[PDB]
C-alpha cells in the first residue's frame, strides 16, 4: 500500500534523512495530504525509521490523524554518565536505535509539533497519532536540564483524543513530552531519562493513562505535571532521581502501584484544590545527594496536599537524609503535609525514617483522618479538627 | 520467508482487500494451510494490514495457531461525538490507521471467528493467536450499542491457550471481544470504546490477564464479563462511562490498580458465589447523566458482593449523583452491597459522597468485617453477625 | 537502510537459519561490526525473524548496543500438556510463531549470551538491547525443568543499562532469562512457562521493572530471583504454578498489584537482610498437588521475611492445602513468617485458610506491627516484642 513509508527508502525526499529527518518527514506528510484528500479518505499512514543516527534541523508539524511514526527501539544511553566519564575507549558514546538528534536551526525548540488550528467542534480533533519505539535526543545538556538546552521532543498543542506514545526513549531534552488538551492519551512503556521534565499534560486533560514507564527527569522540572486533569491514571511506573508528580487542580486521579524515588521533596504535590485523588500501594523513597537544590525544603512533604477528600492508603514512606542536610536546619522533615482542605484520609501506611519525621496537619485543615498511618511521635497536628487512630508505639506515660 | 503476508501486496488475492478484506484474509489462511501441512510444520504466519479503509463483507474463520494479524495502530475516532456534531468541515470523519469496517453480507455477525472443530484433547487447543494494532469498527451504531447493530469484532469459540489481543482499537460494535474457554489470554493496551460490551470471557476462563486498557463500553453491557473465571487479573485499566466488571462464579481474581468510573451502579459485581477475590488500590467514581438507565437502581452498589471471603482494601469510593436523580427516590444510595456470603472483608477504604451513602450488609451475610471502611453513619448492617471497627466520626 | 536484516532474506548468510539461526545471527552481527566502526557510528540494527521453525546450534554472542531482535509473537504451546496427551491427531505439536529451538552443539548452554568483557568505565556498558516478540524453546524437558535440560534462553553477563525483553515466549528451558548487573531493565508482557526459573537478576541490580508478564516456572527454581537488588518494581504480573519471588539482600522493592499462585511455600521470600520492601495489593493463593516437593515445608511461609522495616498491606492470603499434605505433620501452616528483623509492618490484610494458619513472629524479631492483619487465632507471636491490633473475631 502507498500508506507505508521508510524515511531511508522513500525516493520523494529532497534531503537526506541523516541530514534533516524533520524535512523528510514533513515532505512525507505533504505526500500523504496529496493522496488523502477528503474526510472519508484519510486513514493515515506509517513512517518507519530504521536504526541510524539522524539529525533533525526542521521542526515536524503533524496535523494528520492516525499517523504512526515507529522505529526499532528506545535507544537509551546515559549521556549524563558519559559526560562524567573518560570515554576514549567506549565502544559507543551516543544513544542509538532509531536515533533522532534534535538539532533545530529553524527558530523552534520542538522536534515534533502536533497541532491543528480551528475549533474542534468544526474541524475535528487530532485522533490516535502514534509515536512508537524511537529515540529523541537533545545531544548535549547539563543538569538539571531546565532551562537547559531548551529542546522539546514531542509537543501536542491542539485538542487531541486517544494519542499514544509507547516504547520510546527520550534523553537530554528540556521537555520530553508535552500534551495540551489531551483526552484519553496513552503514555506507556517509555524510557524518559536525563531530561528537565518528562510528561506535561497542559491546559486540561481527561482520563490520561500513564503506565509502565521509566521516568527519570531531574530536580528543576516534573516527572508528571498535570494542569486541570480529571481522572488521571498513573500506575506501574518507576519514577526516579527527582520524582515529582504535581497536579494543579486535578481531581479523581488514581496513582497506584508505582515505585517512586526522589533526592528532593514533592514526590506528589496535589496543589490548587486537587480533590478525591487516590494514592495507594506505592513505594516512596526519599534519599539525598544525587544533585542538590533549594527549590523545596524538607517541610514541603514527600506528599503535599492542598485539596479535599484525598485518599492515601497502603503505601510505604521510606526517608533517609542525613540530619546535617535537612532543611530548614534543625527541623523535622515532613512525610505528608496536609496543607489545606477537608476530609483527607490517610490509612495503613508505614513510615520509616532515619530521623524523626512527621505527618503535618496545617491549622486550616478539617476532618483529616490518620488511621494506622503515623505513630503519635509521627503526627504533628496543628489543629484539633482531625481524627487520629495511632499506629501503636511505646512509652505513652513518663512514670 | 513465505510466512509474511501483506493484504495489499499478496499476489494470490482474487478480491481487493478494500472491497472485502475478510475474503482476502480467508484466502491467505487457505494458502497457509496449503503450505503448512503437518503437526510439526505449522509455525504459523503474519498478516500485515497497512493503514487504509478496508470493508469486511465475509467473516474470517481462523483455526490456525500462531497467526498474527497486525496493523499500524488502534485508529480510534469518537463516532459518538461525530454523530452528534456538525461535521461538514471535519478534516476526517472515520476511524483510521489499519481500519476494518465490519460490514458482513454473509449473515454472520462476527468480523473474526476463531474456532477449531474437535475435542481439544484430540486435536489440540488453538495457541497464541495474536491480534495487534489494528481497528475494528461497526461503522454505524446508536447508544447503548447493545443489542445495537449486532456486530462482534473478534470471537474465540473453541478452547484456546495464550492468545493475545494488544494495542487494538474497537469502536461501534455490540461486542468488541468475546473469548470462550480461554486459558491464559492476554488482553492488553487496547482502546475499546463506544461498544455495547468490551470484553466477555464466556464458558469459563483460567488466569486471564486484562491490563493497561481503555474500556469505554456503555450501560447495557459489560466492560468485563467473566463467568467461571479462575484467577482473573484485572489491573492498570482505565474503565469509563459505564464501568461494569461482572464476575459470575469467579474466584481468586485480583482486581487492582484500576481507574474505574461509571454513570450507573455495578462498577464491580461479584455474582453467583464469587469468592476469595481481591479489590484493592482502585479509584471508583460514580457520577450521573452520561446516558440514563433503569437496569440497576442505586441500592445495587458501586460494588455488589454475592460470595465468600472477598477482600476490599485501599480503595476510594467517590459518589456524586444529584439527590433528585437517585433511585429509589429519597433513599440512601449504596456504596458496597454485601448481598450474601460469609467472611467478606472491607478495610482501609475511604467513602466520599455528596449525600449520605451506605455499606449495606444483607441479613443473610455472616462474619463480614468492616474495618476503617465506613463511619457509623455509613454502615447499614441488617444482621448483628458482622464486625465493625468504625472509621472515626 | 542497511541496518535492517531478515534472517531468511539477508544475502550475506552462508548457513540456513532453519539449520542454525545462531550462526546466521552471528554472521549478521559480524556484518554490523564491519559497517559500524567508531563510537559515534554505532547506532545498532534490527534483526527480524519471520514465523518459522529454526534450530539454533551455535550460541549467539551480542556485544553490540541497540540491537533489536524481533519476531511475530510469543508462539507458546504447552509442551507439558502435549507430553501427557495422545497427540497423533493434534493439528500442531510444536510452539510456533518466530520459533527458535535451542539445540546447542557448541559446548554452551545459552541461545543468547549478551556480554562485553572489560571494565564498564573503560569500554562502556551494553545499552538498550531489545528482544521482542519471538519464542525460545528447549524442545524437550521434564518437570520441574531444573536442572532439567540445562538450557538457557537469554543471559546477560556484563553490566547493562535499559535493556528490554518484551512480548516474548520462553518454554521448556532451565533458565528463561538471566541478567547480571542490570540497571533499569524492562521485562514486560512476556509469556514464560514450563521453565525451571523465569527471571534471575544476578550480581546486583538497580531499578528493574518487571511488569505485565505471565511467569509460570516450576517448583525447583524461582519466578523472580534477585540478589542485591535496589528498587525492584514487580507489578501487574500473573505468576503461577510455583510462584517464588526471592530477594537476597534486596531493598526498597515495590511488589504490588500482582496475581500470585503457588502449589508450594515461599511465594515471596525476603532473605539475607532484605529491608523496606513494599508488598501491597496482591492476591496470594496457595494450593496443593500440581507437582509436589519437600524443598520447603509449610512453616516457611507464603511470605517469609528476614529483614527490617518491610510493609505488607492490603493483600489477600488464600490458603487451601489438605491437612494430610501439610508439613511438618500435624502442625499449623504459616501465612507470613517474620523470621528475623525489626519494625516490619503488616496491616489490612485478609487471611482465609481451610485449616488454622498463622502469622508467626520469631523470638528474635522486634517491633513487628500486626494491624487488622490477623485475628488472635491467626497470630503466633514467639516474642512479646510486637504490637497487635487484632482483626476482630
Ligand atoms: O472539544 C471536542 C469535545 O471534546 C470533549 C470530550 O469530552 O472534551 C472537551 C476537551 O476540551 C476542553 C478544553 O477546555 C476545557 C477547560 O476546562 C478545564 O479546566 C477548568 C479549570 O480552569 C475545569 O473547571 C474544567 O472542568 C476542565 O474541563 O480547560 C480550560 C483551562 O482550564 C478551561 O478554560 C476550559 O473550560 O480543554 C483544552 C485544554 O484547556 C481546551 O483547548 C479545550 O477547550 O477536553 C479535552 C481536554 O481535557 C480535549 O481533548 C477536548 O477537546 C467535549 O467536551 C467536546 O464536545
Ligand atoms: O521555607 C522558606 C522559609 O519560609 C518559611 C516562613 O514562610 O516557611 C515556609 C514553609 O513552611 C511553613 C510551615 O508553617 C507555616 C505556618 O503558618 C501558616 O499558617 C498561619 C495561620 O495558622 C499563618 O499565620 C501563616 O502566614 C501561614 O504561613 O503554618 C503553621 C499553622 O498551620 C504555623 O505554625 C506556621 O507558622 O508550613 C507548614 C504548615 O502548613 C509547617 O510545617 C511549616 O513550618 O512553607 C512550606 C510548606 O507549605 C515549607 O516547605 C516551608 O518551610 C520559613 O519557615 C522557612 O525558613
Ligand atoms: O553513579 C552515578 C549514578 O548512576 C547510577 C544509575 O543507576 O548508577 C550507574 C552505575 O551503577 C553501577 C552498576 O554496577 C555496580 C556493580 O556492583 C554493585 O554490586 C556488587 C555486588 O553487590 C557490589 O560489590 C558493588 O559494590 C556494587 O556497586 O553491579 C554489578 C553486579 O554486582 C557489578 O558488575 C558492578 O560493579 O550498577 C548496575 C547493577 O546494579 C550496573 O549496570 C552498573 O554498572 O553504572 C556506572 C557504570 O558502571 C557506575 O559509574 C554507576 O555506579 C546511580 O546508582 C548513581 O547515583
Ligand atoms: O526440616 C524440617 C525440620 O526442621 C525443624 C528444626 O526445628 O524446623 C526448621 C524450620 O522451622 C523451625 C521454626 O522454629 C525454629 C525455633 O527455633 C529457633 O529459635 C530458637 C531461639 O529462639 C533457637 O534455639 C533454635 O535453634 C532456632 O532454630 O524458632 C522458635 C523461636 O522463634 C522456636 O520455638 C523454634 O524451635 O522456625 C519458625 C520460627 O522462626 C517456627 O515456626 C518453626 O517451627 O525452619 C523453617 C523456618 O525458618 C521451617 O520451614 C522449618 O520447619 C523441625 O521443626 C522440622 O521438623
Ligand atoms: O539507567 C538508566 C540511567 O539513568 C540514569 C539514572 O541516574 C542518573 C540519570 O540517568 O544518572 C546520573 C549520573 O550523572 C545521575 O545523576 C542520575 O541519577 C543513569 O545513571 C542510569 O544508568
Ligand atoms: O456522546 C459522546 C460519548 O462518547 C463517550 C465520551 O468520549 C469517549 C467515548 O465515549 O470517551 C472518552 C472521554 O474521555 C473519549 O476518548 C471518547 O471520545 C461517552 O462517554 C459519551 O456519551
Ligand atoms: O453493515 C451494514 C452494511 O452491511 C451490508 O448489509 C452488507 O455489506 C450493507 O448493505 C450495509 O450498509
Amino acid at each position: 500500500a502507498d500508506t507505508v513509508y521508510d524515511v531511508t527508502t522513500w525516493a520523494g525526499a529532497t534531503v537526506s534523512p541523516y541530514v534533516d529527518i524533520g524535512a523528510v518527514i514533513n515532505q512525507i506528510i505533504a505526500d500523504i495530504k496529496s493522496k488523502q484528500t477528503t474526510q472519508t479518505t484519510r486513514p493515515g499512514a506509517v513512517i518507519y525509521i530504521p536504526p541510524g543516527h539522524y539529525d533533525l534541523l526542521t521542526r515536524v508539524v503533524i496535523d494528520v490523524s492516525f499517523l504512526q511514526i515507529k522505529g526499532a527501539g528506545h535507544g537509551f544511553l546515559s549521556e549524563a554518565i558519559r559526560d562524567e566519564s573518560q570515554t576514549g575507549s567506549w565502544v559507543e558514546t551516543l544513544p542509538g536505535a532509531s536515533h533522532i538528534r534534535v538539532r533545530n536551526n529553524d527558530g523552534h525548540n520542538e522536534a515534533f509539533l502536533v497541532s491543528r488550528t480551528g475549533a474542534p467542534a468544526t474541524v475535528g480533533r487530532l485522533n490516535s497519532i502514534v509515536f512508537q519505539d524511537f529515540c529523541l535526543d537533545g545531544v548535549n545538556a547539563s543538569k538539571p536540564y531546565l532551562p537547559g538546552n531548551g529542546k522539546t521532543g514531542i509537543s501536542f498543542q491542539s485538542d487531541n483524543d486517544a494519542v499514544r506514545i509507547e516504547g520510546m526513549g527520550f534523553v537530554y531534552l528540556a521537555h520530553a513530552l508535552i500534551i495540551k488538551g489531551a483526552d484519553a492519551p496513552n503514555i506507556t512503556n517509555n524510557f524518559i531519562a536525563e531530561c528537565g521534565s518528562s510528561i506535561e499534560l497542559t491546559g486540561a486533560s481527561q482520563v490520561a493513562k500513564i503506565t509502565n514507564n521509566f521516568l527519570i527527569s531531574a530536580w528543576a522540572g516534573y516527572s508528571i505535571f498535570a494542569e486541570n486533569a480529571e481522572g488521571l491514571q498513573i500506575s506501574g511506573n518507576t519514577i526516579l532521581w527527582a520524582c515529582n508528580i504535581t497536579l494543579s487542580s486535578g481531581n479523581r486521579a488514581s496513582i497506584t502501584s508505582n515505585k517512586l524515588l526522589s533526592n528532593f521533596p514533592s514526590q506528589i504535590a496535589l496543589l490548587n484544590n486537587s480533590s478525591e485523588n487516590l494514592i495507594s500501594a506505592n513505594h516512596f523513597r526519599r534519599v539525598h545527594g544525587d544533585g542538590t537544590s533549594t527549590r523545596f525544603d524538607d517541610k514541603f512533604g514527600m506528599v503535599h496536599i492542598a485539596g479535599n477528600k484525598n485518599t492515601v492508603t497502603g503505601n510505604q514512606f521510606s526517608f533517609d537524609v542525613p540530619s546535617q542536610n535537612i532543611t530548614p536546619a534543625g527541623q523535622d522533615p515532613t512525610i505528608v503535609l496536609v496543607k489545606s482542605g477537608d476530609n483527607n484520609y490517610l490509612a495503613s501506611n508505614h513510615i520509616t525514617s532515619n530521623v524523626a519525621a512527621k505527618v503535618v496537619l496545617d491549622a486550616s485543615t478539617t476532618a483529616t483522618r490518620v488511621l494506622h498511618s503515623a505513630t503519635t511521635a509521627q503526627l504533628d497536628a496543628l489543629t484539633t479538627n482531625h481524627f487520629m487512630v495511632a499506629t501503636p508505639s511505646h512509652h505513652h506515660h513518663h512514670h
